[PDB]
């Protein structure tokens, strides 16, 4: 049971308990505000209490999706948009200036709000804030949040890329095709995205997916398998054997390995010519 | 420039090179059709090659949301679709069956173009497939990927909150409360998506967003900045304690730890009350 205030590029949802002048809670981490509720029931009876989820988390909804430089670390479009959000929120619920609390990173988003929209503001509280930008040892705290979130982002997909390459026994040359950097920023970025997307929604659902073997012997005279001749003892060619094994849908060797349609487009083409040409 | 055929919920792009009978190309793990075009242009005097942007990549574009449950693991929403994307692109570029290759989890696609759509199949190719649901001993591999992608979702998060609330003297009850799983399946996986967006999106930014001491003081009277009784030595109060060196900006201690709100509800009413009420 939350509402809801229709905002550019989001539908904003929010809880709001009570009566009297307005206070609004802005979450922190969590992102959402049923972690004030208790606190709320504790204040209706002298504030209207409004707690949102920003439009990122929760029961809110984008309607356009983030540009894409919002994942860039020096971007301040969410901050600001969220502090928008609260301005509007705020004069869509009172015509006059209101309480506000945040907490953490939403308690940045509060001084955002003062900041830009300080006509909204009657009091204003910070609880906790861990903004770094005009401490005299800024570069220490954003330079150990920078090398944490590095951390996070890069290290555990490293090793279990390489763990599927020993599991698999995915060939060398596919291995460093496969994981190669791209020439560029906006490639490189694009590339840490899709490869996560891939890993989530694409490996586990697409590999025990809702084929049988049956469904191989039913238009057996269609089927072709390919093998590169450059990957071999790797697991999909041992999917190969046992479908061959199965059903007698033959194996045709071609060259390359998993990628072999891009390491050796000739001799890749050869073959499928003779195959359908 | 790419060609684009509308389907239920995305925009599906794909290079066209060539002529004579049609002949498409399903990308693997990559999810696009420019990995195809060296070898489509050593078949384009044979074939009408087709080389896919596979719906949730490359120069495609979806215009609906995934459904929640993609990120399910037994989800097949995605394979599906994928499949009617590639029947839906034969019926349109010829009326003919056609002949159609797909590469890893691209030829997982080209199986259920088979087993669902096999009306548009001419002869069919599957390169290299990584599915093991049919394999004898599956069970071992389903689990591997499970496992791994698993660990690579989860580990380095768990290791870097350690890590931050390490740096930053995060409270052993806070810490505690922030890192609690969720008690479902769904609950943990939006959990997940939750933090991780949070490392991505947020923390960077908004703890180095252009906030000045000046701000602070241009409003003082409107400001009170809030420490946790249960949160001493901790990152934040530090930064609290600057802002009032400074500015003189008053410091109220209110009960609980960061995330002393949810903490002591009661306890922290009443300090408000007493500042606003
Ligand atoms: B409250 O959610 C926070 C306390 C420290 C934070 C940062 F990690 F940004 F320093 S956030
Ligand atoms: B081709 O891109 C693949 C080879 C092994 C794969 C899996 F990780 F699913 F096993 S995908
Ligand atoms: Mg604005």
């Amino acid at each position: 049971g939350m509402e809801t205030l229709e905002l550019q590029g989001a539908k904003l949802r929010y809880h709001q308990v009570g009566q009297g002048p307005v206070l609004i809670f802005i979450p922190g981490a969590n992102g959402t505000g049923d972690i004030f509720l208790p606190l709320a029931e504790q204040l209706k009876d002298h504030f209207t209490v409004v707690a949102v989820d920003r439009r990122d988390y929760g029961e809110s909804e984008l309607t356009e999706p983030l540009p894409d430089s919002a994942s860039n670390p020096d971007s301040d479009y969410r901050v600001k948009r969220d502090a928008q959000d609260i301005a509007e929120l705020a004069k869509s619920l009172s015509d006059e200036p209101v309480y506000i609390l945040g907490s953490s990173s939403g308690s940045i988003v509060a001084m955002h709000v003062l900041k830009d929209y300080p006509e909204v503001v009657k009091k204003i509280a910070f609880h906790e804030p861990p903004i770094n930008t005009f401490l005299p040892d800024s570069t220490y705290w954003k330079d150990k949040n920078d090398d944490i979130v590095h951390q996070i982002l890069t290290e555990g997909l490293e090793k279990g890329m390489k763990t599927f390459g020993e599991t698999l026994n995915i060939a060398p040359i596919d291995a460093k095709m496969m994981s190669q950097p791209a020439d560029t920023e906006e490639g490189r970025i694009e590339q840490y995205k899709r490869t996560m997307f891939w890993l989530e929604f694409e490996i586990r659902q697409y590999t025990h997916s809702n084929i049988t073997l049956d469904d191989f012997t039913k238009y057996s005279d269609k089927i072709t398998l390919l093998n590169g001749t450059d990957s071999r003892g790797s697991f999909p060619q041992d999917v190969n054997f046992y479908i061959n094994k199965e059903t007698g849908i033959p194996i045709v060797d071609i060259p390359g390995g998993h990628l072999g349609y891009i390491q050796k487009p000739e001799g890749f083409a050869d073959v499928l010519l003779n195959m359908w040409g």
